[PDB]
DNA sequence: GTCATTGTGGATCCGAG
DNA sequence: CGGATCCACAATGACCT
C-alpha cells in the first residue's frame, strides 16, 4: 500500500492550509482523507490564486499538529516532488517516493509537472465532486492516476521507487 | 602495400639501436628486413632492459643514414604510435600510419599498447624464431597483425587510414 | 603530444504553493 | 530552495624506448 499525499500552502515556504490523501492498494484508489488546516502564517495572493483557499474557509480549522495524526500508518508516502511536501509537512513515519523524479526517469525529457504529466500520458481518474485541480485531495487523484500508470509501465515495486527517488 | 616499421632505441629521446620492417600486401605479411645499428648516444639501461640489445651488439654497425635507404620504396609507413617512430627516425618518403590512433578510434578505453591489442584481438600470425618481443623485427610482425585486423574490421582504406593519424 | 576518460565550477532551468 | 543538466575546461594517464 502506498499512500498518496499532497498539500496546499501558504506559499513556498510553507504554512497548511490543507492536506489530503489516497491510498494505492492492488492498482486501485481507496481510503480518500482531507482536512483544512489553519495555517501559522497568512496565506499569500499568489498562493491563493493557486488554491483559492481563503483565509475564512481556514480560520477556525485545526492546526497541522492536530490533523497530521491521522495521516500515520503507512511505509510508503508518494507525493509529486516530494521534496517540497516533506520540508513542509512535519515529521512522516514512512519513506517517500517521489512521482516527478520517478516520471522523469521513466520518461527522459518530458515535461514533469503533476498537470502537465496527467495531460500528457492521457489518464482518466474519477476526481471527487466539488474540487477543483489544486485542491489537495483532487490532487491526490491525479497523483495516484500517475503512480499507477507510473507502475504499470514501469514494473517498479516501492522499494525500487524509493531507490530511484534517492 | 603498406610497411610496417618499429624501431628499438637508446631510450625515449632517440637513439637508434634497431629498425625493422615488413609488408602487408593483400592481407599477407611478406618482405621482412632488419639492421642493428650504431646509435648516436648511450644506450640507457631502462632501455637496453626492454630490448636487450648491448653496446657491444652494435658497436661495429652503421648509422641510422647508412641504412635507412633500404626502407625507401613504400607510400604507407605504418607504426605503432608512429609519433615515436616519425619523431626518432630520418625523415621517410611517403605517409605515415598511427595502428594506436587507429585502434583507439576503433575501440576506445581499451589498452592500446602494442601487445596488449593483439592479446585482446585474439589474433596469431606466424613470428620470427630467434627473437623476443621488443625486437623490431619481432614487433613489425605483432603491429602488422593489427593492422591487417583493423582494415578488415573497420574497411578503412590507406589514405583514409592515414588522414585519421593526422 | 594525442586522446579517452575523469572531474569541476558555472550558467541555466525546473518543480513545489 | 534543492536538483537536474549541459558546458567549457582542465587534469590524469598510457603510449613509444
Ligand atoms: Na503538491
Ligand atoms: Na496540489
Ligand atoms: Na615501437
Ligand atoms: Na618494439
Amino acid at each position: 500500500m502506498l499512500r498518496i499525499i499532497d498539500t496546499e500552502t501558504c506559499g513556498l515556504q510553507g504554512g497548511i492550509v490543507e492536506i489530503a490523501s489516497v491510498d494505492v492498494i492492488d492498482g486501485k484508489i481507496v481510503n480518500p482523507m482531507s482536512h483544512l488546516v489553519r495555517p501559522d502564517r497568512p496565506i499569500s495572493p499568489q498562493a491563493m490564486a493557486i488554491h483559492r483557499i481563503t483565509e475564512a474557509m481556514v480560520a477556525d480549522k485545526p492546526w497541522i499538529e492536530d490533523v497530521i495524526p491521522h495521516y500515520y500508518g503507512s511505509e510508503w508516502y508518494v507525493a509529486h516532488n516530494a521534496s517540497f511536501d516533506r520540508r513542509v509537512l512535519p515529521e512522516m513515519p514512512g519513506e517517500w517516493i517521489c512521482t516527478m523524479k520517478l516520471a522523469r526517469r521513466l520518461w527522459p525529457g518530458i515535461k514533469y509537472s503533476n498537470m502537465a504529466l496527467y495531460k500528457t500520458r492521457k489518464l482518466n481518474v474519477q476526481t471527487p465532486p466539488g474540487l477543483h485541480h489544486h485542491r489537495a485531495l483532487y490532487d491526490c487523484y491525479i497523483t495516484a492516476a500517475l503512480l499507477i500508470d507510473i507502475m504499470n509501465t514501469s514494473g517498479w515495486t516501492a522499494e525500487q521507487m524509493a531507490d530511484i527517488t534517492g
